[PDB]
């Protein structure tokens, strides 16, 4: 029965995550930060996250509520604004994703509370 309720949540979160990825047309956040390109990344960042990793979790009914999903979105953003300096294409992409994504998530919070 929980999974019946949770099936509806998934559907809504799928749509939210699609909208979020559209706010990253550079695909900067679409997969794990490459450890080939950034061999020291896990020394800096203890909990990596990216949209593909969210999508896996989503499709395994791994998000039991919207807050768990927003936590992983926030990890993408916060990890990026820690690792990268402010003038970089990465930090600026994180700011735009945070700003544009917040609009999407504020509407999502309303639809969940229904
Ligand atoms: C290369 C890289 C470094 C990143 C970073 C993302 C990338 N990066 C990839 O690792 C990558 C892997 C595979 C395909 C890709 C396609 C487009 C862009 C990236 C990409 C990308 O920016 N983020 C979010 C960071 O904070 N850093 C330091």
């Amino acid at each position: 029965a929980m999974e019946l309720r949770l099936t509806e949540l998934t559907r809504l979160l799928r749509s939210v995550l699609d909208q979020l990825q559209d706010k990253d047309p550079a695909r900067i956040f679409a997969q794990p930060v490459s450890l080939k390109e950034v061999p020291d990344y896990l020394d800096h960042i203890k909990h990596p996250m990216d949209f593909a990793t969210m999508r896996k979790r989503l499709e395994a009914q791994g998000y039991k509520n919207l807050h768990e999903f927003e936590e992983d979105f926030d990890l993408i953003i916060d990890n990026c604004m820690k690792y990268n300096a402010r003038d970089t294409v990465f930090y600026r992409a994180a700011v735009r994703l945070r700003d544009q994504g917040g609009v999407v998530l504020r509407q999502a919070r309303r639809e969940v509370d229904s």
